[PDB]
């Protein structure tokens, strides 16, 4: 072990004093092979951000506004440790900015113009920056000076700390706009009282503000929340009806070489020795020198930020949109009004080439973005860099936990009424070679497995779910001797059978030849003992239908299916010999893009679907015909979902529990990140 010092950045002489006490008390209880603190004193939060980027410091705790500023070039900082504020069993790392109104006041979010508004204070986050950022494009021009545009948007307001001389209407509800607690409508409790008293029609406040100023649910039922989709929901449903979800206080560090593990090691040790009510000699969350030095006085401890989290993901799509609007002070030109370009997310260069062709044929209505993993693509849809992609049910689940919604299903059964007929799903199966007569589902231990990719339905969740129920541990790489399960940790025995070159080895994309249904079947033919795939994989790749050299000579009847009862059946007897049902793949998008995506794709499939006779020369959306590029190759159409518009309602209770039973065996860094934000 070499250097274990975290250089903490302080922003004032008082912080610098507390940091020094922090270093001293840690040196007295932590041994020499443990973490230590060093203190660098700067003059502002921005100077700390700059110093960290320039490798002169390592850590500083920031409000969300500065976490945003810290992420921008050329700082490139990321969140690494979170302060939490509730119980250790119910940590409250985030608040929810909300718009509270009285029940039955008869207006939605898109009708806030002409209303009386209550704010916590000018330039405050929940009470100003967030709602004003979100309303920005609805404000009348000129939008700056901002206070003037807002004063013209609302009929009257309380905005503490605002200039009452230049902008009198901002003070109508609190004459003088007193920047202090002597004003009854100042701050969180004050802005809520402004609403409670009938002075304002809407208060912009934290979700916690309501819960701490009202005794009861009966009290809370007298109020409502404004949702971004122009509906109202009960106050208790703030998780589903907020303006933005916002981290309270975040330790940030360099994106590269930032010492995140050491920063957590330090802070995890500090909260154990000197955290809430732990020590009398030193307190992490108080000080004789003042409030909120280094960390907030209301903090109860720290939680580690999941590694896959970047600032955009951490702050959330809603918060980023608001702050960008305010920071750059410029609007895209309304109306216009048009949905047009859906940005499709393609998985690496193989999918990107089919997507490119689609884009040119769609004539402006489809555009393309690339990422190297499904999870990177899902992250791109979350942050707004992409809008849609099709997904295996396993990744529909992950996407759903990440707040995405299914809009249309891939359908596989040919029918005169494809678009309007929901399918129960395909079958997950375990394929083996007939000549390998020994193999039974009863004992697959010490054998070699081939999987579409980790996290996928037929390739992973179903069979590994069933395996986990039998052996009751997650070490599937010890159960099997070796295999190919693309997406596995690189030193895992479940990467040893994969065929990709160099850095492509075991990657979950088509640069890895054993990725996906066809690839998993190839793996079985060449190296493996069992393949976990869909029921149609074998016939799609046998009898000369796959013309590639490895598949050319393969016969359907040389393969069998493993049944659950320990017997074997031929390939076409999948209906009586399968592991489980598998919900169809589906297109997912942001809740705010659901309608435009639904519209565009229905139009798109009408032009490039199954209606096209000659698929040579004309563009076909549903053909690869080997690698399931963009959509599965056996896709007949994209089907309506009607009310099956959430991941839980789409996938069904049966498959949702199954994946949840595997929650402990999850290597998915994206899922860890999403469930940290929404547990
Ligand atoms: C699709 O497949 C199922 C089961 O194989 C079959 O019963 C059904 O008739 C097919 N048609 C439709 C429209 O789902
Ligand atoms: O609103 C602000 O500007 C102050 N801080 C936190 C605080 O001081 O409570 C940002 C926030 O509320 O996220
Ligand atoms: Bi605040
Ligand atoms: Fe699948």
């Amino acid at each position: 072990v070499p250097d274990k010092t975290v250089r903490w950045c302080a922003v004032s002489e008082h912080e610098a004093t507390k940091c020094q006490s922090f270093r001293d008390h840690m040196k007295s209880v932590i041994p020499s092979d443990g973490p230590s603190v060093a203190c660098v004193k700067k003059a502002s939060y921005l100077d700390c951000i700059r110093a960290i980027a320039a490798n002169e410091a390592d850590a500083v705790t920031l409000d969300a506004g500065l976490v945003y500023d810290a992420y921008l070039a050329p700082n490139n900082l990321k969140p690494v440790v979170a302060e939490f504020y509730g119980s250790k069993e119910d940590p409250q790392t985030f608040y929810y900015a909300v718009a509270v109104v009285k029940k039955d006041s008869g207006f939605q979010m898109n009708q806030l113009r002409g209303k009386k508004s209550c704010h916590t204070g000018l330039g405050r986050s929940a009470g100003w920056n967030i709602p004003i950022g979100l309303l920005y494009c609805d404000l009348p021009e000129p939008r700056k000076p901002l206070e003037k545009a807002v004063a013209n948007f609302f009929s009257g307001s309380c905005a503490p700390c605002a200039d009452g001389t230049d902008f009198p209407q901002l003070c109508q509800l609190c004459p003088g706009c007193g920047c202090s607690t002597l004003n009854q409508y100042f701050g969180y409790s004050g802005a809520f009282k402004c609403l409670k008293d009938g002075a304002g029609d809407v208060a912009f406040v934290k979700h916690s503000t309501i819960f701490e100023n009202l005794a009861n649910k009966a009290d809370r039922d007298q109020y409502e929340l404004l949702c971004l989709d122009n509906t109202r929901k009960p106050v208790d449903e703030y998780k589903d009806c907020h303006l933005a979800q916002v981290p309270s206080h975040t330790v940030v560090a360099r994106s590269m070489g930032g010492k995140e593990d050491l920063i957590w090691e330090l802070l995890n040790q500090a909260q154990e020795h000197f955290g809430k009510d732990k020590s009398k000699e030193f307190q992490l969350f108080s000080s004789p020198h003042g409030k909120d030095l280094l960390f907030k006085d209301s903090a109860h401890g720290f939680l580690k930020v999941p590694p896959r989290m970047d600032a955009k993901m951490y702050l959330g799509y809603e918060y980023v949109t608001a702050i960008r609007n305010l920071r750059e002070g410029t609007c895209p030109e309304a109306p216009t009004d048009e949905c047009k370009p859906v940005k499709w997310c393609a998985l690496s260069h193989h999918e990107r080439l089919k997507c490119d062709e689609w884009s040119v044929n769609s004539v402006g209505k489809i555009e393309c973005v690339s990422a190297e993993t499904t999870e990177d693509c899902i992250a791109k849809i979350m942050n707004g860099e992409a809008d849609a992609m099709s997904l295996d049910g396993g990744f529909v689940y992950i996407a759903g936990k990440c707040g995405l919604v299914p809009v249309l299903a891939e359908n596989y059964n040919k029918s005169d009424n494809c678009e309007d007929t929901p399918e129960a799903g395909y079958f997950a199966i375990a394929v083996v070679k007939k000549s390998a007569s020994d193999l039974t589902w009863d004992n697959l231990k010490g054998k070699k497995s081939c999987h579409t990719a980790v996290g996928r339905t037929a390739g992973w969740n179903i069979p590994m779910g069933l395996l986990y129920n039998k052996i009751n541990h997650c070490r599937f790489d010890e159960f099997f001797s070796e295999g190919c399960a693309p997406g596995s940790k690189k030193d895992s025995s479940l990467c040893k059978l994969c065929m990709g070159s160099g850095l492509n080895l075991c990657e979950p994309n088509n640069k890895e030849g054993y990725y996906g249904y066809t690839g998993a079947f190839r793996c079985l033919v060449e190296k493996g003992d069992v393949a976990f795939v869909k029921h149609q994989t074998v016939p799609q790749n046998t009898g000369g239908k796959n013309p590639d050299p490895w598949a050319k000579n393969l016969n359907e009847k040389d393969y069998e299916l493993l049944c659950l009862d320990g017997t074997r059946k031929p390939v076409e007897e999948y209906a009586n010999c399968h592991l489980a049902r598998a919900p169809n793949h589906a297109v997912v998008t942001r809740k705010d893009k659901e309608a435009c995506v639904h519209k565009i794709l229905r139009q798109q499939q009408h032009l490039f679907g199954s209606n096209v006779t000659d698929c040579s020369g004309n563009f076909c959306l549903f053909r690869s015909e080997t690698k399931d590029l963009l959509f599965r190759d056996d896709t007949v159409c994209l089907a309506k979902l009607h009310d099956r518009n959430t991941y839980e309602k789409y996938l069904g209770e049966e498959y949702v529990k199954a994946v949840g039973n595997l929650r402990k065996c999850s290597t998915s860094s994206l899922l860890e990140a999403c469930t940290f934000r929404r547990p």
